[PDB]
């Protein structure tokens, strides 16, 4: 038969042999050493889960959804090849994640290389191609009825989106709903977001109220404005609300934790101080930095969380400055929270301007002059985005439902409005004179940047 | 005021500032990089938890039990300092675990240094002393009412044991029940096992039936043969049997997994071929081997699961042989399972003769000659090791080894060969006939 995996969130998981061949690969097993939340592990002891089990769950849920729609609506012409293609897309959607997951692409790369526009989804596509190329997956695809020329393009489009009128080339327009499963761009609701909602809740002691298996059993494909979309049963709006609340509770209590995000900036600070002295060997023996390893998948395969311990256990004097910061984490001698603000009604801060932010705070002009002159090297500016690629909107407005009487047409038509971006400032000095001075600079920068007034 | 932890098993737990000082320590944060189940992670994806979260739970449960006894029995004179000592003891009981937990002291060390005797508890006390000294914890202990002379001895004794008559020095026999909490050496029912019963079930998807909370609630200390022992209520024996079934289920389905133990042996083998070339920095620039890092505690502090990846990501030609085996874990090209047996007598194979076992199998002469001759290196033999609880009346509140053999050759001929060797080796060691 085929492999069975006992997941603590989904139960028994059945693995097609093609999936097994993709998993038993250094590019996929790489995800065993990538913390799902990263710095959150040092705040929540149960947050020890890695990207490996998350990807296994996303592929399982993607196959469950596509198989349910096929067996419930034969008119959709869903093939078993389409089921496996969606499963692979769910398995390999997080292949491009770097050390400590969103810390790498969200903060480190913008700080070390602000000129490059890099996302972990781009790396997922590059790592997928490197995976199939380095392990002879294409003949195994042909074994199981797949056509690599268009199916691999279909998988990549499911992971990253269109590759620059129907813009997708992997599947015709009459199967547009297949592009809404692994990563939905219309509303953000997808099986990928469902897996870590349950996984993170399971690992942090927060309660999950969204029954995702109930949602799959009532998911149907329907015609909405001449477009085939995956619709929900009307009697599932209460489950939908519970899903929204569960994501906000995770954001308010875990993702935006004030100490966990500090630790993320400290790990980023150590990585930045160590970027000039670590060497990762790529294809042809070429030495790559931590920041430049994203240009070479052969080197990026060797870039996991152990570079944290490589720096911590290093004896090189060149790495001492970076080693000291990591030692500070073990002693809980963390950076000091100065304050928090928010760009309500303002244009959100972009990744390419992260590097200029601490120099902008140190350049503030407080009225009350103090005997403590602070430099930009004493300030850390943290930008926390609940979704960097999103604009303020209610997702229910982009969710379509169906009735039991009209199971092919949608319906013409308490939720917590959520902040998107939070600006936190930390100081590296620990003395009360500098710590109070940094607070003065920060409140002055909040009026200049036209951000909300800091309270405390 | 004290720090609060959100734990998936126990919920919100409060940490005394002394405990926090011990936690904020590289000697203790080392536990963040030590898989609890080791090779079991490569079979169960949810088993990503480390020893750090488990130690926190044991330190919490031990304090809960002592506090519950003191509150429910003000005659025991259990002081807040007695509570802290038990909390620290459970918090530091596993400080001596090496890479991938029990495969380091249970297989690797006996294979690399068969002459040395080493256990993770005997290393946990060394870790505790090094932890206390390197961080100046004794003054912090005193400022919270802890006297270091008696207490350090107390904490060490309820971890490793006494170092005819009452052999403990940290507490008198009047507080003997305190030594039965973190690790019981009589029947084997401690809060340590309670924590990783629920925690492992929670991460493996295995159903946990024991409720440690309702047990602790109805737990009291009674007199058994003129001695004070922890006893349970007469109607809470259903919880006791659910504990025993959860243990049996965890061993049968998780701790004794086929592929899981094969991965452990494969990781041991790569460590053995990487032992002569990996350098661990120790006390004052000195260099130790992976097998010799246990002699220096500062070198052991830097011995974690990261060794697995320094071998994997290495480019040293001397490390090529070890790097090959770790890569075969990623490609799922594992050792083939040959057979399984157990000793017929009460005698049990110790660790000083683990490396002699594969050659014994290869030295066997099967009764029928065959084509493939097998070397000792082609065999892997790992050893898997595994009613007496007091109670009280509600009215009157008082009064073994398993042997598995694997083959590194994975072809039809060599596997038939290995089975013939294994059957013959079981025959002249008087072991149970292998099930076909
Ligand atoms: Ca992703
Ligand atoms: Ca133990
Ligand atoms: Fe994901
Ligand atoms: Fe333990």
């Amino acid at each position: 038969t085929m492999k069975v995996i006992n997941d603590p969130i989904h139960g028994h998981i059945e693995l097609h042999p093609l999936l097994v061949r993709i998993i038993d690969t250094p590019q996929f097993q790489r995800l065993r050493y990538i913390k799902q939340l990263g710095g959150g592990y040092y705040v929540f002891p149960g947050a020890s889960h890695n990207r490996f089990e998350h990807s296994l769950g996303v592929g399982y849920l993607a196959g469950c959804l596509v198989h349910a729609l096929g067996e419930k609506q034969p008119e959709l012409q869903i093939s078993e090849r389409d089921v496996l293609c969606v499963q692979i897309a769910g398995l390999c959607h997080d292949l491009g994640h770097g050390p400590f997951s969103h810390m790498f692409d969200g903060r480190f790369i913008p700080l070390a290389r602000p000129e490059v526009k890099w996302t972990h989804e781009q790396g997922s596509v590059m790592m997928f191609e490197h995976l199939i190329n380095s392990n002879g997956i294409k003949p195994v695809m042909e074994q199981y009825g797949l056509i690599p020329e268009e199916d691999i393009c279909f998988i990549k489009e499911q992971i990253v989106g269109p590759l620059e009128l129907w813009p997708y080339k992997g599947r015709p327009e009459n199967k547009s709903f297949l592009y809404e499963i692994v990563s939905n761009k219309r509303n953000g609701i997808d099986v990928d977001k469902w897996d870590y909602f349950a996984r993170d809740c399971h690992h942090l002691g927060i309660q999950n109220n969204f029954d995702y298996k109930r949602f799959i059993k009532f998911a149907r494909v329907c015609e909405v404005d001449n477009e085939l979309r995956i619709c929900a049963r009307d009697k599932e709006v209460g489950n939908l609300y519970d899903m929204f609340h569960t994501r906000n509770s995770l954001h308010r209590r875990a993702y935006q934790h004030k100490v966990g995000n500090i630790i993320d900036t400290m790990i980023t600070d150590a990585f930045l101080k160590a970027d000039d002295y670590i060497e990762i060997t790529g294809a042809g023996g070429k030495k790559y930095r931590i920041s430049t390893a994203i240009d070479d998948m052969e080197a990026y395969t060797k870039l996991t969380d152990n570079i944290f311990l490589e720096i911590l256990y290093s004896t090189d004097p060149k790495l001492k400055d970076a080693r000291e910061i990591l030692k500070q984490i073990e002693y809980r001698n963390l950076f000091k929270y100065v304050g928090e603000t928010q760009p309500t009604g303002q244009i959100k801060i972009k990744r390419e301007d992260y590097e200029s932010l601490p120099k902008e705070v140190a350049s503030a002009k407080p009225k009350v002059l103090l005997d403590v002159k602070l430099k930009a090297e004493d300030f850390i500016v943290d930008v926390i985005n609940m979704d960097y690629g999103m604009q303020e909107k209610n997702p229910i407005d982009h969710v379509s439902f169906y009735c039991k009487t009209a199971p092919n047409r949608a319906i013409r038509i308490l939720p917590e409005k959520f902040a998107e971006q939070l600006i936190r400032v930390y100081c590296k000095k620990v003395d009360r004179k500098s710590l109070y001075a940094a607070r003065q600079y920060f409140v002055q920068w909040c009026a200049d940047r036209n951000f909300t007034k800091p309270q405390d």
